[PDB]
């Protein structure tokens, strides 16, 4: 049985080893990375289903990231398996200052006066917070009256009632009992503040990222198509052109603008952390369905992201509302799901990509019944969707165990994927950006091959590899899909039902 | 625009050119037939869309038969264009005796009450009718008092009032007032009298088909599968297995055990002549409707026949009835319409073939819509079905001009004709017996390749054929489909969709 | 069981004794009508399922049309059941005038070179055919070259080659071997001939008809609504203004503004006779379907007429093509089915009607498998269509013996009638034009009653009225519809389910 | 806008005042109940959305429970609005025993050997751990060797080596690192403990509720029919045949025999707690699906239960997959949603009715889209049948704001609450059972009112009474449906649409 929903897993020090300590031991962060322990490690992850590494920018210097990146390189060879690397930009984020007087928090009562600041460079008071805005941004013109200022992941709500132009302060009231630390993230749901659709900070870190070797670039807080424009300018320039974009929904500007955005991108990362704190509570579910009906339309990858399985950072097993979450977001129809904190940073990552990668398995089961994807309901534009559509009515009819598609640029793999066959996807590609750029499709296993020299040729390497890597047994009945000749199906394609011998 | 419905031709004096004189002029039977100048006339009512030429072996000798299918030959090199033979069965008659003094015939009125005689070798008077029963046979202990015995197209109706043992004559009352004449066509529905399963005279009729060359039969008043098993005998025991049989339901019985015969036949020709006697008139379209239903169900070929254009016989426009009967037998699913005395003895035979042409082609552009058939009911159990289903997918979502199938026995023609896929069906077969065996399946156009070398692509060829024979052209879609490699004894397995060089 | 499908039939000399002879023995017109005799004759054409008579205009004087209706009004006190009164416009007709010295007709052959004379009130030569048109209209400037002059229903065609300024002639080649016999149709296809959009003798046919008391008006050669608007206007202004309005569809003109006509009009008739002869003869199935589908869409009444039991004129039985013909357009979705020369001029004018019967309640018992109108695709609107949706689920649901609604308007029971329920309904109302003026709607049996008192009232009189019908006894379910109160089932209508106690 | 799905909400001592202490409050326990202070904040939980209230009859002694249940009377009378009262049986429940010399808890390490003593009445020890078995039940013959042992919420797995005939105690590895405290819950998956289809103690619990009045039963641990037909004949034969019983499912034989506890039983509870326990964790979402669709089909009632909000226990906020786990419910077809702790004793019961009603309100917005059950699959083989799929496509086809039933039994009410009409269903019944038998129904809004007089009365009455509580004004289209001749128990056989 294989996976068909891929896993997004963001590292950090939860699976790294420094001088024979783990993560939270005591004199940790005094020892150098183990780059053999905690490739061995990150290994584990890959074995248990993690199909991408998310290293976020959110956290951690150039020299970090770049390590974890060469340390994800080592566990490849480990595992004898690969895995897309995948950035996460930190984007357009507010987060508090420090306080004065090396203060961590202050304790604040509903209806309290206080202010928040729109100087950049100072430090809070506990009367007066002050804000850490990407490329240090004047906010003071792009908030009104009557607005929010959420701290901490939106638990504190600061209610902005006047404006000072002698400090540009926002007057507020604290609405309801709550915390403020440092360096905490801060959120002004409603607003348009004018960041730019490139900030140079992340220009910078796509650059870095893209010099290191990467497949995919989240784009965090993305509002319109110019914020996935001006990134694929950079990946063309710098002959990355084979990276794929997929931009994070995080706010209400990005839900109103989505279909641009979907056909700028090549997929949406729902980003429901922010999009949780940015909407209402209680819309996040609609949004996530709505958002995985239409990436799937476009055939295009989605990912469900923030929160899957919170408790599992602290906890070794997950709650029931949890199990629900991760496996209706299966159901809802996503190519992936995603750990953030509970791989990254917490005390089960193994465990946590384990127990995602069970969920999953068990809801793939129940799709062909309660799947709220409809294929029927697409057209077909091109001969390549009717043959992906008749793949699919193949796996339907007979019992397929497995579709093998010979493909150049992953096009065929793609379109096949949207039509969610009850089948696993074998894409034989004969290079490994193709290779390692399929990885987020939903039940596509890519793999790598020479290219073939004949059509013949063709089918007998499809059975030949599927039979190798252990996916059909003698007897067993597979549909192969290719182009004629392969990287051609624009023009000519080809579906075979063969036995395999 | 090609012509999807086929056409069933009787041929016969009609078309026959003797010593330059045309049938019905004076000293026509005197000369001896023009055979150049009759297969040039026969060679237009190819061109005209005739794709099987029906032999009625009820009237003739064999030397005529075997003569006109000889014409044919030489017509089929003249049009370029081949088509089948369908041999037509006699089958057992009753008529009407010649009347004593010669009489012609006898007027007669509602409550008269006369006599039929089944006494055979005697003469009818008024008052006592006497019946030429085929074989001789006494019918007497076969008709019930209820039965009614019809006479002349089951224009005059008598309905059997008593029995008299003593001259084995039937008492009747005149339901109706009509014409009794000499030499006229007798029905008794809802009897079963013991004609032979094979009567002698359709033994000699069949074996001499047979051995001049046939592709179809069509055996008249089939009333259960033996009277097809006997016929499929003969073809077995003479090594012309490849023949296809067409049970014509005629009767009571043979509506009754309509699934048996569909089973143990390759179709159904609806003889709505005798049908229109043998069940009241007004149930003809619920049987026609039901037949037609049932043989494409069963994926096997249907002929609708028998007075569809009777009119054009004299004149040289059909009725709007007849225009209305041709086109709803093409809405109801029917493979192919037919023609008889309109073709084989009237003034107008290339018109008749022209008018039900233009009828079925202009009914044809309905089927998407209005079409009585559901392809959607077909269960995909084989290789073959599940590739069939695709092919019509791909027609219905793309502008597919032409469908091309390699088949060594037309089992993927005759699959592919099934589902009425909405484009032409080029059949490529490597033998002359399955190409005109596939002459009557709707949309299929049989053409003759040499069997495929070791070094052959069938595809290219393919599409060569479609290309040289004018069906396609540059820029058009095709769907291709083949049981790969080399067309051997392998199931089709293999569907291209390709753009036209 | 009970006829759903409706019958016109047309009334003419068939039906009438004159002087105790029949139409066709010598001295027939030498003699005075039997009123009682022929009142009779029509009882017996009501008693075999004619709902409407047709009086054609373009046969008869005032005379012999007020004599005809005033016998149908003595007919239905003998048969005792009401029918409905259509008058058929004489409209835009052109004939072949009579011939100098008698001759009554001549006889060309293809190729040959005669003339089309335009001047009127001059008679035909056999080298200069003269035209009696519609107002006298000088047509010379309004037929160009190139275009085609159709003789007896469209039998012989003449190609305009020239026009001669001098004589006002046009020059015509006889196109194929044909007769042209005096006061026979002339049609001129393709042409916009001025004719007034009202004509003073239809406008004056249509008010004489009304004086007598008309149910419905069809309007011949309808080319736009601006030919209905004009005679809605005369019906309004005699107090008539309940009158419903057929434009009868005959002419590429009538087709091409199909849409417009079907919004003024309450119904349309299918003119198959003109219609065969001003489009390609082989494309009315086509228009047929289209019409039906698009007048049971817009709820309102189509009527299948010309030449469906063509052969019936002649011969006591009709053809297999006739019975097909009757049959497919009830299956089509016809309300209603006519006969014109068949009942109206021919030897078997009960016999017609009989078979026409015989045939459209055969039809009606497949409507639930075959029937080819889709009720599914209407656009439920009003709570009426709601309402009429529910009803038809219903008799789909459950074994509904009947229908029965209590209407004002009638308005009920067409929405109702729309939707083509699997039951009979019966429409109690409380006028008797109303009551006529339901007589051509699909399923729908008329019945007067005086207007409800209370809601308890308004149920138990659609029961009791019902059972002493005979439509439905003890033990049968029924649905009852209404508005509430009765005639208000725009805002506020009611349906219930009750057993026949 | 009204809410569609229905609420339980469990009572506790989180919502109740005694003296002046709300509950963690130094010697809360210290003082009387504050009844009227008690029943205006249950008032609160009524008016934010609960539509039945659960007595857990795990938890208190009768004295507790009945007092609790006459607080509810109370606060019905505060918020002008009925509930519907639930009790909820104790059931074969096995908790881990009170400890050697008054010791809270210990905590264990992987891979060690202890022992689990089958003898009851006993005390634990840290190397021998004891048992409180419903019945005083002996489960030695009944667990083999291999099985499982699982403590608090399943977090303790131990797993039996071995069994020792000497002193009927499991030889048991501890499975993974975790905690035993004292009167925590245990389960034994897999296991045929033969607990009786009615023990004694769940009897007398059953007879004290019916004695207090209530309208359903939620019975723990149904494994068969027999569980729920024992129940059944108690509720029969002391003249309580109004009384509605949910089979609650959370262990495999529950699941195994579902069709037939269905069958006998009037809905189903989901009982996600234990069900997570007693089969692999990560399927409790297929038996979650399966269950509600099976329930839809069967036109019965189904209760998605336990852990819904639950960290809205102890924090102000649900986590996004709690929000997501509620919305899901509503999608998956449940005709309810239940909160445990989080209204029984956590620190924000309100603010949890408050987001269950939020989500539950905008999850229905999307059921004629993403809605799981399908209603085109029942067979009308009744008028009722019938006139229930025509309110259907009436409310399908046309912007409809109120169903109105005029039903004596609710029978019409729980046909068209079946088909999951695109409109709020207002329930005219004559009498209380009826009214508060209705309150767990999808859509259903309860009302009591006198039989009416006549046809056109019993449609002037619909309008009057819909337009009286708000639910619709002038220019609104509602569809009546009733019965006629009116109030002679006909069934249903009149459909009305009407502008009001
Ligand atoms: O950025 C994220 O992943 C989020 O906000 O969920
Ligand atoms: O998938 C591909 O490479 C193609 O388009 O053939
Ligand atoms: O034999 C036939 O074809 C018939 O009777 O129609
Ligand atoms: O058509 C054929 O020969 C086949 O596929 O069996
Ligand atoms: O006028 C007519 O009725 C016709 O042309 O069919
Ligand atoms: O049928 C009627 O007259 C009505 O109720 O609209
Ligand atoms: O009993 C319950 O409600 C549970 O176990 O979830
Ligand atoms: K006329
Ligand atoms: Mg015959
Ligand atoms: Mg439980």
């Amino acid at each position: 049985m294989n996976k068909r929903v891929k896993i997004v897993a963001t590292l950090g020090p939860a699976v790294e080893i420094r001088g024979g300590k783990k993560f939270g031991e005591d004199g940790y962060w005094g020892e150098k990375l183990d780059v053999e322990a905690s490739a061995k490690n990150i290994a584990k992850l890959i074995e248990a289903g993690a199909n991408t590494f998310r290293f976020n920018f959110s956290h951690g210097d150039h020299q970090e990231q770049g390590e974890r990146m060469a340390t994800v390189k080592l566990a490849e060879k480990i595992a004898g398996k690969k895995v897309g690397f995948l950035l996460d930009t930190k984007g357009p984020e507010i987060r508090t200052e420090l306080f004065e007087g090396e203060a961590k928090e202050y304790s604040y009562k509903t209806g309290e006066k206080i202010r928040v600041a729109t100087k950049q460079g100072i430090k809070s008071t506990r009367e007066v917070i002050a804000l850490n805005v990407a490329g240090a941004l004047d906010i003071y013109d792009d908030v009104e009256v009557g607005r929010q200022v959420l701290v901490d992941d939106g638990k504190l709500g600061l209610r902005v009632v006047a404006k000072d132009d002698a400090t540009r302060e926002f007057e507020v009231e604290v609405e309801n009992d709550g915390i403020i630390a440092k360096q905490k993230g801060v959120n002004i749901p409603n607003t348009k503040i004018p960041f730019p659709a490139l900030a140079e900070r992340d220009n910078d870190d796509i650059r870095f990222g893209l010099e290191q070797g990467i497949n995919f670039i989240a784009i965090s807080f993305v509002r319109t198509a110019k914020d996935v424009n001006e990134v694929r300018a950079i990946c063309e320039e710098t002959g990355n052109g084979h990276v794929q974009l997929f931009a994070k929904i995080e706010n209400q500007q990005g839900i109103d603008n989505l279909d641009e955005i979907i056909e700028a991108a090549d997929g949406i990362m729902i980003a429901r952390g922010d999009m949780g704190i940015e909407v209402p509570f209680e819309m996040v579910p609609v949004y996530q369905k709505m958002i995985i009906k239409k990436v799937n339309a476009a055939g295009k990858v989605v990912i469900t992201a923030t929160n899957m399985l919170e408790t599992m950072t602290e906890k070794p097993r997950a709650t029931r509302s949890e199990v629900s979450d991760v496996f209706n977001a299966v159901i809802d129809g996503t190519d992936a799901t995603m750990l953030s904190g509970e791989s990254a940073n917490g005390k089960y990552p193994l465990e946590s990509v384990t127990t995602m990668a069970t969920i999953d398995k068990n809801a793939q089961a129940l799709l062909n019944e309660y799947g709220r994807l409809d294929s029927d309901s697409f057209e077909r534009n091109s001969k390549t969707e009717v043959m992906a559509s008749a793949v699919k009515d193949a796996t339907s009819s007979m019992d397929i165990k497995l579709v093998v598609t010979l493909t150049k640029t992953g096009h065929t793999a793609r379109l096949i994927s949207k039509y969610r066959p009850n089948a696993d996807i074998l894409a034989l590609t004969f290079d490994e950006l193709t290779e390692r750029g399929l990885m987020l499709n939903w039940g596509v296993i890519p793999m790598l091959t020479d290219a073939p020299s004949s059509t013949d040729d063709m089918f007998e390497i499809a059975e030949r590899k599927a039979v190798e890597a252990g996916l059909v047994e003698s007897g067993d009945d597979i549909v192969i899909v290719a182009g004629v000749p392969v990287g051609e199906a624009v023009r000519t394609n080809t579906m075979r039902i063969r036995t395999v011998r």
